[PDB]
């Protein structure tokens, strides 16, 4: 299965954190990274007076079940980040969000796939569009169409 995962951090110097996370993603059992997007420097969604976030998207090949994948991404978040990643409008030490999981639709207590707000977040959509410009969601929506419809500002690279 190809899972698409969003990475964000707004540590002041986030490259080492983001690399640690990427390495951890690759080390997940029965999984490996297919592709990584460029790293983007994005203005905070929330209070403007925190550092900018580094956002990226990753394609991960996996034979884990979706909730097993989430178990790992949450583990990585605990091991690599702190309860900065939990302040509601930031800062965020490290978030890992499962955007898509194959062509599955998931709505459980633990998981909402496709991700619950990605269609409102250019910082999730643009890096995804870099690595998967032809992406079609399970319901038939097209990533390209969402970006065209909403006109979200293009992102600057880190
Ligand atoms: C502060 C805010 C909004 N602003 C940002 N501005 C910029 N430029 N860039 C950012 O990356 C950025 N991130 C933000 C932010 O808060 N991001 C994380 C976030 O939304 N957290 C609240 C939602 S959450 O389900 O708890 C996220 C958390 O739920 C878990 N999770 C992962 N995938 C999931 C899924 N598909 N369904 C359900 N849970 C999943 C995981 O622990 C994740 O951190």
């Amino acid at each position: 299965t190809v899972a698409y995962i969003a990475i964000g951090s707004n540590l002041a110097s986030p490259l080492e954190q983001v690399n640690a996370a990427l390495k951890a993603l690759g080390d997940i059992p029965e999984s490996h990274i297919l592709t990584v997007s460029s790293f983007y420097r994005t203005p905070p969604l929330g209070p403007q007076d925190q550092p900018d976030y580094l956002n990226a998207a990753v394609a991960l090949e996996t034979s884990l079940a979706p909730e097993e994948l989430l178990n790992h991404t949450q583990r990585i978040e605990l091991q690599q980040g702190r309860v900065r990643k939990a302040e509601r409008w930031g800062p965020r030490t490290l978030d890992l969000d499962i955007m898509l999981f194959g062509n599955e639709v998931i709505n459980t207590e633990r998981l909402t796939v496709p991700h619950y707000d990605m269609k409102n977040r250019g910082f999730m959509l643009w890096p995804l569009f870099e690595i998967a410009p032809e992406l079609v969601f399970p319901d038939g929506e097209m990533l390209r169409q969402i970006l065209h419809t909403r006109a979200f500002d293009k992102l600057n690279k880190w």
